[PDB]
């Protein structure tokens, strides 16, 4: 309904604006890009 | 907030595309042109 939707979109886009350590860009690099596999590489990969 | 982001987003676009009195083109053409500052003169200046 309204009310949860409306909390749901709420939630995306203020999670979509914070850029915190736990931001959505932080906790969605683990899986795709930028290839911040491994810690401290020269050359990194995917932790995919 | 996304409703506050709405709200605004309504706001700035009625601002935008009214010419009342109180334009906001018009009140912002001040800062520079087209060389308002001042009244009945044949040279003028910007107004910052």
């Amino acid at each position: 309904s309204l009310e949860q939707v409306s909390n749901l979109r709420n939630a995306l886009y203020k999670l979509q604006n914070d850029d915190g350590p736990n931001g959505y860009e932080a906790i969605a690099s683990f899986h795709g890009a930028p290839k911040l596999c491994p810690e401290n590489a020269t050359d990194r990969y995917a932790c995919c």
